[PDB]
């Protein structure tokens, strides 16, 4: 906890240890550790840090056993590995939702001196920097392989439930007609299809987008550090942790207060939203084209209608009776692991989520 | 062979996105996008990479069964994803019109910025999948994934170089400053050899040479100090293959696939070459109009080019680095190796 926060320096030192053996000349070896130190600490702190201690305390509490300071560093590793995977996915995003903010500064492809050239260069750094880390710490563990394809493949599924959140409203998605290889003109105004309002479709995309990296991978790099047919159980109650994450998100991107989020544009970009499948389903009919004219657009009017309807249906209050079941329906999974130590983390996490 | 491996490869690919938990309409949908993004991204290229660890395997030792080219054809695919994911990330950041004769990924109004750019990481990704599939039983298995890792590494911090060398933060980063765009412009301070050396071996020699002659070897079952003078020579190919590059960049598309090193204020072989032989009034030119989008603009430089002889310097530079790349080869002391580096030289520009 404060433990892995002081930790921060060290990892993100070895990592930039690693760039300044390049053979380069010395004034480009102190520009480029000056740009990188700026790149970790801009990006990487600032964070709740759930993911990085949500795999301290499973690495803790898998079993009660006695854990030497270089057992902890190797942890402690994999913790700041997630962060740093965090990092990465939240330059890109902003990037490709066009964020404004970001824990409440300006997001890193925003300034003058990144720009979204070098923002797409440092994405792919920041993910590269998790395996020269990881090799650095757990080469020699037996866990090794196992670690690395964890992070692998919950990547490879965030990409998918990311590529799916930005493309499910789109043309090629709605007239599925080949994407056309010869069309370099701006696409007409998004618009919303209705035959993919709905929460079966939801759920697939925000347990791809949000829960294989945010609960999975941390519990599951926790676990294989620490040395089966448990992890198709964890592997249930990520999916559900990811649902209440995600629609919590979705909830705070409307309803927060961007001074408390650290963050500004769902609607705008023509997401599939929670608030959005909640409302369609309990509109009236001259709401629902209402919706279909206004959402997705920038216009900031279209924008206040869209607003206004989740007011008019009350959709705040339909969101605290969501999270109370849902909350209820994660304990109960949770309750049916038969594994007093991640029980109890994952009761844990649960009670802090939203606050850190 | 190595041509008609390409769609196993893929699918084998598509197949593991295949088996998530999704809708059967969704996947489709899925199986459709990322089908076109291999196909359109991966597919159009000399393969000069891929041709290369097909050709190390072959030559580093016996009789190869099918079985043996499976893993090796799938590692040489694997560099032309890796070229794939590069060459989108690359039209996204130098803002390209076209590559391999037709438009940019980035461009297509079906795609656009966003998707190009989630699309460079699915590319790069699925390289350490597909090596996954077929050799996670090998005993090179950790080295293979290490060497793709550790050129990436490179190419990234080169990429970096070639981006920012220019820029206003080399010559602190302003964290309030959202509003003040940077005007591009030439700092001389940096146009010279050795700064350009730096940056087109980390951009260019680890990714295309290195890593290609290092999966093959690995695979072969060669640690061994073979691999630093192959270090060497990689780094020495490198840096022929990008000068060659930049001077094509200024003396045919159709030929070429692609369009702007000028108008985009790269630093350049033929920018250093120019520098180094002009007098003081044309390097006063150069500053007043490299960098700039302006028809009048490059039309200086092109004239500056041709004014200081650049096609001749390039000649004669090309016949001293072919003579030391080939001086470099000799001292390898391993007939295959020194052959297929021979048989590379001769295919480069032509593939
Ligand atoms: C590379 C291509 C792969 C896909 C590219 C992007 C993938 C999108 C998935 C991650 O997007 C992000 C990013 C950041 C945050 C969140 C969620 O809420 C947060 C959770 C934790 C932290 N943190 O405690 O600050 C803050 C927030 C916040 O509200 O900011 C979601
Ligand atoms: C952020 C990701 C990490 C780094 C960011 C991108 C890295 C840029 C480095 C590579 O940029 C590229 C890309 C592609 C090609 C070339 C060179 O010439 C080629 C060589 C071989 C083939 N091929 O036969 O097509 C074609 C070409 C071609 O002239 O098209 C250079």
């Amino acid at each position: 906890l404060a433990f892995f926060r002081n930790m921060y320096d060290k990892y993100r030192d070895a990592f930039l240890s690693h760039l300044n053996e390049y053979s380069l000349e010395e004034e480009i070896k102190e520009h480029i550790s000056k740009y990188y130190k700026l790149l970790f600490d801009y990006n990487c702190l600032g964070g709740k840090n759930n993911r990085g201690i949500l795999v301290i305390l499973i690495y803790e509490y898998v079993k009660n056993r006695d854990i030497n300071s270089s057992e902890w560093e190797k942890a402690a590793c994999l913790a700041w590995c997630i962060e740093i995977l965090q990092a990465a996915f939240l330059v890109a995003d902003d990037i490709m939702d066009k964020g404004e903010m970001r824990r409440n500064k300006y997001c890193w492809y925003l300034l003058k001196d990144v720009e979204t050239k070098n923002a797409v260069n440092d994405v792919l750094l920041l993910y590269n920097s998790i395996y020269k880390l990881i090799e650095i710490y757990l080469r020699n563990e037996s866990c090794y392989v196992d670690v690395i394809a964890t992070f692998r493949d919950a990547t490879l599924k965030t990409i998918i439930g990311q590529h799916l959140d930005t493309n499910i409203f789109s043309d090629k998605y709605s007239d599925a007609r080949e994407i056309d290889v010869n069309n370099i003109n701006v696409p007409e105004q998004p618009v919303i299809d209705i035959n993919m309002i709905n929460f079966g479709v939801y759920k697939n995309i925000v347990i791809h987008k949000t829960a294989y990296y945010s609960f999975f991978l941390p519990i599951v790099c926790g676990m294989l550090l620490a040395g089966n047919l448990i992890y198709k159980k964890i592997e249930d109650i990520s999916m559900l942790m990811g649902e209440y994450f995600q629609i919590h998100d979705d909830y705070l991107d409307i309803f927060g207060d961007s001074t408390k989020t650290g963050k500004v544009s769902d609607i705008q970009n023509n997401k599939l939203t929670w608030p959005l499948i909640k409302t369609f389903e309990l509109c009236s009919e001259p709401d629902k084209i209402k919706i279909v004219k206004n959402y997705g657009k920038n216009n900031l009017a279209c924008v206040k209608v869209i607003d206004s309807l989740y007011e008019q249906y009350k959709i705040r209050k339909h969101y605290e009776s969501y999270e109370k079941a849902q909350k209820a329906k994660i304990l109960s999974a949770i309750n049916e692991l038969h594994h007093e130590g991640i029980e109890y983390v994952l009761k844990y996490l649960l009670e802090i989520l939203f606050t850190g």
